[PDB]
């Protein structure tokens, strides 16, 4: 059948269980794993994880960065859990000065202070990852361990990053041969030696591993893949778009999962799991440190998805006045950012909030710095580009709301396409301007949430002629991502900023622009000002009763609570309820079958769509024994 052919043959066989967020993708490999041992391969499973998902999801503890192998049992099976940041950290890392005679010291004890070397033997980001898929070639190889017959590997959710780091490794690498003939005190301002000849060596290595990875990939005989989707509209909708880039780099993937599938003969347990949860959260959200002090709205799921202009309105009938709207006394101006991890709806709230203050007389704003068109499907309106649109569907009233989409990455590009004398004199001895320039923002990519953080500080800036006269509050839908920055980075990024621009302003004078930075600082510094005010500004979490989001959203406001931001308020979104638990089952099992047709024709047959599907039942398990994972794995494959 189908586990037939991942049993195949004696050739290595690569398994790639990917997908994103949460689908099961761990249990779903590991399942996989176990089953293929189960069949006599000598096995390994992978998992790049921090929080050791494959540790407490085998029940036995793999964390040692190399393969464990299990105990307990006679099966042939080897666990592994890598170490992205230790990844990087252990594989990566005469005096004639007539010069000073000629006043040259000034411009030497200039340039050295301007720390090239720094910037040159800074790793370049996202190296791990991309040499973890072959540290794991390497083990396998090696064959130090046993021999393996298969790999399992569950990825980091969601091919760029092998390329990005050989190019940011090749502009490095090129620098350090450019390098090792050179002048006295050129070799001085990198802190580099008289021969590159080792280093060179070392650093082209691991570069063909970086290239191994891209090869393997690709490698028509070693490595499959296999998608693993939620029957959602969405999960359908995104698997379509990641084996568009999987045919795309051409990747061969063979299959597509979907997990969590609700079988429609034992559905009425789910209905009592799905309640056990809603209680043990909703109790934690009652009780939990720190969440105490914090405005809570518990909301309820809805009749029906939230499409429209009325429907926004109505909603906000029900998250913003059935509870406090009293939020909206203070000063003249508000903005409320609302925040949530992907999933819980914070859109359709983030917009009736936008729409409950338009026809309250205020003038309002909302910024959406999701991608996804979100936005322009909750009001239906298609909100495009990166200027304001009136916001109408209404029968004709009053309408003082605009809203805009502010793409994160088109926002990075656009700073850093503005950011493209001693020009020259850095090309003094040989020409350096390229590739300092590109690995100027090596050194600025490596900021994680911060696509976005860029959008969000310019419209902060807007206040201004054109606008800051015509709105009065403003809220921020940010992302289903990270935006939510629970530690103090925020005068530290600000300082790597201003360490750069006065390491700058130090070295212009030297040669007999950056302004740009001091613009970039007040913007920076403008968006911090009104983030951590007390009065006109307050932060919302949006999230659900599922008690994994629960307590995670509770952490992020611990953290946040003491990070200094002004969060005032949580959103537990979709709550179901029990006298409609009838219709909710029929609901979301109605669902199930639309998304699933919508799967079952996507583009053809042929680009895309329908490969080979592999249904996934959902309940009920903790799923994270090993026997409960074989379990799983004879019910699946
Ligand atoms: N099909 C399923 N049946 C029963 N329990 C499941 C199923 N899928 C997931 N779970 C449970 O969901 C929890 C976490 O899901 P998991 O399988 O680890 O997803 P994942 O692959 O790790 N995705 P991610 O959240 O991005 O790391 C575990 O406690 C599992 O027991
Ligand atoms: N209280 C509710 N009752 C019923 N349906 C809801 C409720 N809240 C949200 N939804 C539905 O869930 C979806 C929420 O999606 P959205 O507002 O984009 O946030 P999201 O779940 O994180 N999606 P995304 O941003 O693309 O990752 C909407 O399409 C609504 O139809
Ligand atoms: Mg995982
Ligand atoms: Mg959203």
């Amino acid at each position: 059948g189908v586990f037939e052919e991942l049993a195949a043959g004696q050739q290595r066989k690569y398994i790639m269980i990917s997908g994103k967020g949460g689908v099961g993708k761990t249990s779903l490999s590991a399942s996989l794993a176990v089953k293929l041992a189960a069949a006599g391969h000598t096995t390994l499973v992978v998992s790049t994880d921090p929080a050791h998902s494959l540790s407490d999801s085998l029940a036995q503890d793999v964390s040692g960065g190399r393969p464990v192998l299990l105990q307990g049992t006679d099966l042939p099976l080897w666990g592994l859990e890598i170490d992205p940041e230790e990844a990087k950290r252990e594989f990566f890392e005469q005096v004639s000065d007539f010069m000073n005679r000629m006043g040259m010291g000034f411009v030497i004890d200039q340039l050295k202070e301007l720390k090239l070397g720094e910037l040159l033997n800074t790793p370049p980001p996202g190296l791990d990852e991309a040499v973890a898929i072959a540290k794991v070639v390497q083990f396998v190889q090696a064959a130090e361990y046993a021999r393996f017959s298969r790999i399992v590997f569950d990825t980091a959710p969601t091919l760029a990053l092998p390329d990005f780091v050989d190019a940011s490794l090749a502009k490095v690498i090129r620098l350090r041969k450019k390098l090792n003939g050179a002048t006295s005190v050129v070799r001085g301002l990198f802190g580099a030696g008289e021969s590159q000849d080792e280093a060179v060596e070392k650093l082209e290595l691991l570069q063909q591993r970086v290239r191994m990875v891209k090869a393997l990939f690709r490698d028509k005989t070693q490595t499959e893949f296999i998608i693993a989707t939620i029957p959602t509209y969405l999960g359908v909708n995104e698997s379509s778009r990641l084996l568009q880039a999987l045919r795309a780099e051409q990747i061969p993937c063979k299959r597509i999962i979907v997990n969590q599938i609700v079988g429609p003969q034992q559905g009425d347990a789910y209905l009592r799991m799905k309640m056990k949860d809603q209680i043990a959260a909703l109790e934690m959200v009652a009780n939990d440190p720190g969440l105490r002090p914090l405005r809570k709205v518990i909301a309820p799921m809805v009749d029906v998805e939230v499409r429209g202009v009325p429907a926004l309105s109505y909603f906000g009938n029900v998250v913003w006045k059935d509870v406090y709207d009293q939020m909206n006394q203070g000063a003249d101006r508000k903005f409320f950012l609302l925040g949530g991890k992907g999933g819980v709806g914070k859109t359709s709230c983030s917009s009736s909030l936008a729409v409950h203050f338009a026809n309250d007389g205020l003038p309002t704003l909302v910024v959406s710095t999701d991608p996804a068109h979100s936005l322009s499907d909750a009001f239906d309106q298609d909100l495009s580009g990166g200027s304001p649109v009136k916001i109408t569907s209404p029968l004709g009233d009053e309408l003082p709301l605009w809203g805009l989409q502010l793409d994160p990455e088109q926002a990075k590009a656009e700073l850093r396409a503005v950011l493209a004398t001693l020009d020259g004199l850095g090309l003094g001895v040989i020409s350096d301007q390229l590739k300092d320039l590109q690995l100027g923002e090596l050194l600025d990519t490596p900021p994680p949430g911060v696509d976005e953080a860029i959008a969000i500080a310019k419209v902060v800036q807007f206040l201004k002629a054109p606008e800051y006269s015509h709105f009065k509050r403003i809220v921020f839908d940010t992302a289903p991502t990270g935006h939510t920055l629970r530690l103090l980075s925020l005068p530290d990024f600000l300082d790597a900023s201003i360490g750069k621009l006065v390491r700058l302003r130090q070295k212009l004078s030297a040669a007999t622009a950056v302004k740009r930075l001091e613009a970039l600082q007040a913007s920076m510094e403008d968006a911090k000002a009104m983030f951590r005010n007390q009065q006109t500004t307050e932060f919302i979490i949006v999230t659900i009763p599922t008690v994994m989001a629960t307590a995670e959203s509770c952490r992020l406001a611990s953290a946040l609570q003491h990070e200094g931001i002004p969060l005032k308020t949580i959103i537990v979104n979709q709550v179901v309820q029990a006298n409609a638990t009838d219709k909710f089952l029929t609901a979301r099992r109605a669902d199930q079958a639309r998304a699933l047709h919508h799967l079952e024709e996507d583009t053809g047959p042929d680009g895309l769509a329908s490969l080979q599907l592999i249904k996934a039942p959902l309940c009920d398990l903790e799923v994270r024994g090993v026997p409960a994972l074989s379990y799983f794995g004879n019910v699946v494959w």
